[PDB]
């Protein structure tokens, strides 16, 4: 994969999305290769974080567009795969987030266990509405979670976006770091440096078994969602709104 | 039915409450009237939203009160006939909060999936503990869901309001429009007016598809504390307590 | 117990934490003692409320430390039991938080109800990661319920405490009293006198039926992370990293 | 209370039903009563086992029946109390069922942990089809538990008992003592010889101890079965069929 | 449809497979048939019974086998679609079995509520072990409960029949009418007969109203069952084994 | 490990008990080195099966009795691992029950999948009344879901052996091969001689599929039971009673 590449760094498995020119919009193979980074991180026994880290002026578009047709089969399998590997990981996950999130990439950092932002022009959009398709990515559960139940139901609703200050009115971003959309990479070098005098002294197995414990609260109502999201989304695609909607 | 009107307007179900002069406070009769009001949006194909609407200053003052005082048998049946039509109702419920609203109708409010306010005196109160009564209408649930258990019991146990402040502190309200309160009607008009044009484009049958999965997360609490909120009261009831007070 | 007096006053059972000069560290006795006390409030007919007061600058700084070292099982042995009596007590629990809390202090804080604060000094801490030990006293479930999923890995990952301005942004304090952290003693009496005009007029048994249909919400959770906090710890204690690190 | 006494021998709170002319015939007056033994047995630390038997040739002919005719209250309200008590009840519940029992006494029957038959000709009836009702007395779990699903269909929905041979085909008879039907006084006398014998050498609390973790296998159940048994049966009172076929 | 026939005779409403020179064999289309007509019957207020007949020495022999080979997707369709009228349907399911059920056919057997057998020759054969598949039709659930669980393992571990003697071992069957299977046209008859007598007397709203509450003991799990099975057996699919040995 | 051999055959991973000489008593030691080779098997790709076979006239006798007595520690610590071993298994269990297993063995016996019966003098016995002890190695859950509810207090209540008679009538012994108890030898081999023969043809990663679904019904609860049974004999050990009566 060209379009993403990973490295290790004491206990910080470090994953970014290099393909800044395309605002690091993913394929279904992109999403997989994630899936599996997930997986490698989750079993080295060296690792205790996975920071995910992207590039350019968004954190990432969503998905990439361009009966054989029935290649939504692979889609549907692909963001089940990606959004199974974010719920179970053990390892804490912590997104950079260096700008825009939408779609299905927007899913995977509200399943971020802690979010950082470059800045107060970062936002997360689901614009499920108006591509004729439902929630996925767990958001069914996250949205709710993390920014409230009424705030969800009006940006779902009328495919607005969460914004940083309904972010911030909701504690999802941990620190803002204020720094111009120009430059991700000195964002994201500056995330990783105080990373590192944060782990300083801590004990890091204690920060998987809280994550162990912490994650048992909202576990299977998270598997349980990926699979109804998927289940539901199923009409929609014999319908065919998407379809129409997705060539545009 | 003389104090609540309702039209269709595309896919907009609007409920009016249109009794000013008593504050729209109801009756038992005012409940079920609302409960198969909604019952006939759920069963509209065309209706997507379920817009209630009120006049006047206040949203609703409440419960409107004037062994055959057996009487709390139909007072009873109608909270819980109303609730439970609040929570099954299968189409985006909207709340134009036009002024406070007070017991039952707080209750109500809070079974909305989105609320406006008319401008920052609106607030909403469960005065239970001052009627010798216990959470009704979903509260022991629809509270600390939406505002937090700490605040929750702070303003339950002491029945103080839940203001403007803290309801937007909570991600409560989706927009203030900030409008005098001797005008309702035409901060109603607006809510239509924006409500139009965020749904241009929308493919409507996904808004049902996410409320349908976003609802499964509370759907059994919701339905659970409609019958215990209602088999708990029934020793206060038998003591007397709520008789006497509600004498008053 | 000379650390610790309680009194009861009409409805309100006063417990009052009276060792300033060690800042009210406790020790496993009086985290039994704790417990005891709220098991007799629990079942005196005349109590409504459960205030927890301390005194000098601190609410209290937590666990005070001084084969035979198996005295693990009392540490948690005494933890279980004073967090099972905090989970299960029936009144209204009310916590005045004169300073900060660090450690099992503070997640019995995290256990009240209500909460007070001195004024903007207060913070809790939970520092676990730095003892080589996981969540403790409930906190699994309490932190993500009262601060957020996303701000309680930032804390419980990195040892960061919860301030004042993180807990006024969930609504986790009701009211900042605004007093000098020289004297507690004025802030727990104004407390008092504020909760003594607040429930004038209330049907206190109304307040109590409140909090057990309120309590049932997150309950078996709460039962359920008190005895997996425990299971999972075991293994932190026989490798003995704790030990080491409780030894500093 | 004439129709019902009570005695206490060793670790044995033994109840008994003492009117053989009617059949044993209870009214609401005797269902709370059984219910309020339970409890006297239940708090009585010296009782490790409560013994419900009976006299003559029926175990129990069910409820005696002798808008005032809300009447149905008092009715369903001793119903939820008696199945309540023995759902709760935490010491080793026995049945010696000398003969039949039909209806909530038939219920009660099926809430014991444990039962021995006088003879080969007992049998349990549940006419709740034949009386314009539903299940109660926890029957809805009690019953599929005991005797398997598809029985239990062809039992209830058909009006037919559950007689000896399907008793003893699920286990439901742990001994059929095999004794005339005209004597029910020895074979009450003969069970609690046997169980005396069989105490011997026994912890007794080691009885409470494997009870309570057995009964929260199905107490949620059990519960949630009382409480929607009522719920569900007051449209069949307010349509009026049992109360014409309870004329009959 | 001409496999397949329906008849209403008073609260009845009769299914029969019409098909034994094939010994009822079913296709897709034939299982999706079946499907429409339970909805039908479910939605008829004049039914309380959906009786399942059959013809011949068979019920039936299960599943009819004659990138388009993609054509598992309306397998995998039609299996989940019967399975979740079975599950779902609101009226007394009774199958009479005149003869030997095996796959799908032996799961909707299994789910109806009670069942009669022609002779002692019937048994349920679920050969998933032996077409490279899982558990279908929510036997993962329905076989456990109505045979017990080691049963169950000796049975679909190593492809061999539930039998008479332990469907009557289970009470999974009502009555056995033992006549000759060369006429399930006169035990169709004959148990048509009994049921007439049976209901007389009886108020049918209630068999309705006492099966709502007895599904609900384990409705939850069958309809999990239904998505987990078809969730679990894509990947065998995808492998390819069953595919092979379905060409056999 | 001198008491404990084991070797893999094809898919099968046998297990065998050969302290025929001590009727296969085990210790603390003997419990985990069976839950080691549990683990070994779980972990091999080539085994379907995991089958458990002993010697001699019995199958187990149970655990072996020969502050340092804080020794139920290491006790209690050992019940745990090997049941928790037992319940999470993927592979196929089998006990060829070759006699009598008592206590923790017997516990095993009960979370083993299918069992064959050398004769009908097997028996299980669960002596926790008569050792001043609870339910343990999950038979809180797996007796009741076994032998039904009624059936499980007679036997633990009053210390009776669960035999051959009630085994049969439960389903629980899917084949008694009727051989001598002078000849454990000959039966475990006949057993897996016939095991050999009913596995050919099929296609065996079906059969851990079905079991990963069939185990997913009660796995939440024998984990939990596995818990609870633990922390609530603590307090049956800290009284002493067990102590004494381990003291015989």
């Amino acid at each position: 994969n060209e379009k993403i590449s990973y490295r290790i760094e004491g206990p910080f498995f470090i994953i970014h999305l290099i393909n800044p020119d395309n605002l690091n919009a993913l394929e279904g193979e992109d999403y997989i290769y994630l899936g599996e980074l997930l997986e490698l991180a989750d079993r080295n026994r060296d690792v205790y974080f996975t920071i995910i880290q992207s590039s350019g002026r968004f954190f990432s578009s969503g998905a990439d567009f361009k009966e054989t047709s029935k290649w939504v089969s692979n889609f549907v399998a692909r963001n089940v795969y990606v959004t199974d590997a974010f719920i179970k990981h053990s390892k804490v996950l912590i997104c950079c987030l260096n700008g825009p999130a939408i779609g299905l990439s927007a899913a995977l950092v509200a399943l971020c266990d802690i979010v950082y932002s470059i800045n107060d022009k970062v936002y997360l959009l689901y614009p499920f509405a108006n591509l004729g398709l439902i929630t996925e990515g767990g958001t069914t559960v996250s949205l709710p979670l993390k920014f409230g139940t009424n705030t969800t139901y009006e940006c779902l609703m009328f495919n607005k976006p969460f914004k940083y200050d309904i972010m911030c009115e909701n504690g999802f971003i941990s620190k803002n770091f204020n720094m111009p959309s120009s430059n991700a990479e000195a964002f994201n070098a500056k995330v990783l440096e105080e990373l590192r005098e944060k782990v300083k002294g801590l004990y890091l197995p204690s920060c998987l078994g809280m994550k162990k414990l912490l994650k048992s609260n909202h576990i299977d109502a998270f598997n349980k969602a990926n699979s109804v999201e998927v289940n539901e989304s199923l009409k929609y695609w014999v319908d065919g709104e998407p379809l129409k909607r997705f060539r545009q």
